[PDB]
């Protein structure tokens, strides 16, 4: 019976994850009040108490000033906590997932999707400290698999909550008639996190590295969002460009996927992707 | 005949400090976020109208995206959502509005000294921004609301009131486990005693429509002043070091001057004395 660690329950992608891995794995999802992650005699020991074969970690690699309201802003590499949840893996051959961020990529100026073996410089702080506990897992847990997750969605009938997310926003823009506003200068996935969360088993078996992980796309995200709003019955012109943003260069974030389509795991592209789970979904529309 | 009070973000930081604070002197509502969505423009507007508060005490912070659940749409935008609603719903009832500012919004300034509130500033980081748009936008809409500038805070290590881990608290940690707590000589910020904050509350309630810089000041590097605060807690000196490396390019001055609220009659502590008049407050003589 493998035990599976999941650090990060209380998250949009982490509860869900629970619940699918609850079938056939024993999942022990504590809270930060439970399990303080800059503890470390506590995690190496609860983690040998524990003794998980797979840990998730969706947790928060930092984060910025919002969601407190009397937070430090040190903006610092503040890194730890995925080092002492990295060296508890260690002592007993754990497999970790981590669950990364295509933000990654957002640095980039080449066009096209980009691979994993891109050399690769973001811009804001997000993807900045995502990639640091790349490198850092890496280092210290040679088998441990990065997966470079995209902006995600659940069904926007959903019976599990979820906070404002595009499928959401874009019937938003439908009932109050104010105008959702994206931009060419942007390509981006976004992903059913059914896809996500059913092709997460297939993981455990990869080997150590980096993978992207999520729907593909080549369209821009005003082309990608209008095709999701007219399936919606969203009005055509409900979805505006604003040619301003991103205007000194364009954020490309569209990843390649095909490295882990050689391993058998396999994501549909952004538009069909969506449309083919809003109509399978029972919600009358 | 009492005033009454909404204050949003009751469980925060600030917000449980200030229901508690105020419970006895004035009908507080304190309202969850299942009681009342700040996202929703039509429910703030049906509850304000309803409670009708003489004040708003806006303290919570925007926990209501996909950020903070770690599934974030990192667009430029920084949307304001509910801190805007709310500034309407208080034009409608003529409600004195009170904002939770920060004085991260002077992180990008290149000045030296302690700043005020009518310079021309311009953040670095998200939370400046966002927090320099809130205000932006109270100004405008609510022509009377407040608009307070608050500084890093905390409370004592042994009160029984929690928090997450703030100075005091690093520096204990630091003396536990010997590691050295990091700081630097390029930082200059001060550090505000939570009870000061929240007694001198009431007089924002009077103060002008406008920005008002309210904490503790500081007139020296963050390097120093927790070297002061280590010496008072016990701790040994060795372990306050500063890394020269941080903020090479443009050195993180958010020193705030005091001297426009000091006029109205609201004095703060500094941030030396401050701390040590609370530290001799905790456990009364036996």
């Amino acid at each position: 019976m493998k035990t599976i660690l999941v650090t990060g329950g209380s998250g949009f992608l982490g509860r869900r994850l629970v619940s699918h891995l609850s079938k056939n794995y024993t999942v022990v999802a504590p809270t930060h009040g439970e399990l303080d992650l800059t503890d470390r005699e506590k995690i190496i020991s609860e983690v040998t108490k524990i003794n998980p074969q797979i840990i998730i970690h969706t947790a928060a690699i930092s984060n910025t000033g919002l969601c407190e309201q009397n937070p430090e802003l040190s903006e610092s590499i503040n890194l730890n906590g995925t080092k002492y949840l990295a060296e508890a893996a260690s002592k007993i051959n754990s497999k970790l997932i981590f669950c990364s961020s295509d933000q990654i990529y957002n640095g980039n100026a080449e066009k096209g999707p980009l691979s994993e073996d891109i050399d690769v410089h973001p811009v804001n702080v997000y993807g900045k400290h995502k990639l640091e506990a790349e490198r850092k897992l890496q280092e210290i847990l040679p088998t441990s698999v990065s997966l470079r997750l995209t902006w995600m969605y659940d069904h926007p009938s959903s019976k599990i909550p979820q906070h404002k997310n595009l499928p959401i926003m874009l019937l938003e823009a439908k009932e109050k008639n104010v105008p959702f506003v994206t931009t060419v200068n942007e390509y981006r996935a976004i992903t059913f996190v059914g896809e996500v969360v059913e092709n997460i088993e297939k993981t455990f078996e990869l080997p150590g590295g980096v993978y992207n992980y999520g729907a593909s796309n080549t369209s821009n995200s005003y082309e990608t969002y209008k095709e999701i709003a007219k399936i919606m019955d969203v009005p055509e012109n409900l979805v505006e460009n604003d040619t301003n943003r991103f205007k000194a260069q364009a954020r490309n974030i569209s990843m390649n996927i095909q490295k882990i389509e050689k391993h058998g795991i396999h994501f549909s592209n952004t538009v069909d992707g969506f449309s083919k789970m809003y109509k399978s979904f029972s919600n009358s529309e």
